[PDB]
């Protein structure tokens, strides 16, 4: 009996965990959840999630949430080698770059993405100084990914780790704008990240989410 | 031997580094950075950390930075009880906990914390609203945790984890503020920070904070 990703398909919190698990090669059916409804904040599901979010993902009696937790599970089922934790110093890393990605890369691309796409969407406009400020500090951001990637040719060094992986899900709302002509003029990441799409569990979640929103 | 935290003690991500390291008995030296000559963005620290911020620690010719990364080290050294690896249940307990931290209580205390220390020193005042506003987010999110320190001894489990420790930090911190009073409300959690007040190590930062009295 496979494992339940509630949730929609179109959040990128989502397409994180389920480019952890198709790249897994875990068993996992997404179960969508309404939020018109408002069930997302039942009794129904404040078992799975008891802030009352998506994603999560029930398995046997396991509730999981939050994004990059469940993402983990995924690594520690089905390729524990994404993880890396039979070495304490490449289970280090690993953890710099999933943490850089939460708190430096997604903290910069956010801002950008809900003002060219959620903000349209629910009725405001883009805030077109709220834009130029992230993307500047996006760029900052930017420049030590090519460095790092200048040398190693990954993120957590030179193996696949979660790190990278969580890096698709929001970028790939990147090239749904324009905006994503700034990962271009720094070439070592451009060409990593190609290596993320040419690899086919970011094309499963590239088309995920495309469909529909 | 000996292991290198770099930033100054009022940070409270730093100081969260310095709290894991303690429960785990690990040999660490508190190197001060200091901002205001900016020593975060000198040619030298941007070799522990190429973003300019503190904390990164400097183990043997391997550097870490962002708090939650170098907190999984000092687990993932001397003391791996702390992440409880090997048992996906309770590992994945844990993980959980330390996304709810970094998500909902922090993320709330964070504008707290802001608010009322960090502001007052530059330009002279707090914003009540934002106090106010993040208060009752923080209200919000301390409900669970009453009713999961009912279901649970500690945060992930009966066992102690990394988990509640990455809490100690921020809560401490929230002592310094006058809305240290909301954990009377919610008994259950007033149980577990003050069971947490007892270690030595959530001590030994108390008085690296404070002076002491
Ligand atoms: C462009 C698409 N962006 C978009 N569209 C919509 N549309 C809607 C149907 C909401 N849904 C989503 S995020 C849902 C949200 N989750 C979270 O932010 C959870 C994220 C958390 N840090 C973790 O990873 O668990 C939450 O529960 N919301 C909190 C709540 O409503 O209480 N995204
Ligand atoms: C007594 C005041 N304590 C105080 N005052 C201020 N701001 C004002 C006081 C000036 N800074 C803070 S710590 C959070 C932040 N570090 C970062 O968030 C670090 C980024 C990463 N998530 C991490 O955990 O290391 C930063 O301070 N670092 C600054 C940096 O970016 O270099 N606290």
């Amino acid at each position: 009996a496979p494992m339940k990703l509630y949730g929609a398909v179109m959040s990128w919190n989502l397409t994180r965990c389920a480019t952890a698990l198709e790249e897994a090669g875990s068993d996992y059916e997404i179960v969508p959840i309404n939020f018109a409804t408002a069930e997302h904040k039942s009794p129904e599901h404040l078992v799975r999630n008891p802030f009352g979010q998506v994603p999560a993902l029930q398995d046997g009696d396991l509730y999981l949430f939050e994004s990059r937790a469940i993402c983990k599970y995924a690594a520690r089922k089905n390729k524990p080698e994404l993880l890396r934790e039979g070495n304490l110093e490449e289970a280090a890393m690993v953890d710099v770059w999933i943490e850089v990605e939460a708190n430096q890369y997604t903290a910069a691309l956010n801002p950008i993405l809900f003002q060219v796409l959620i903000s349209p969407m629910l009725g405001g406009t883009t805030d077109q100084k709220v834009v130029d400020e992230n993307l500047e500090k996006l760029k900052k951001v930017l420049e030590v990914y090519e460095a790092r990637l200048t040398k190693c040719k990954y993120l957590a060094g030179d193996f696949l780790s979660l790190a990278d992986l969580n890096h698709v899900s929001v970028t790939l709302c990147l090239f749904a704008t324009p905006y994503a002509s700034v990962l271009d003029a720094y070439p070592h990441v451009k060409a990593w990240w190609s290596g993320l799409m040419e690899r086919p569990s970011v094309q499963k979640v590239a088309a995920l989410m495309k469909p529909s929103a």
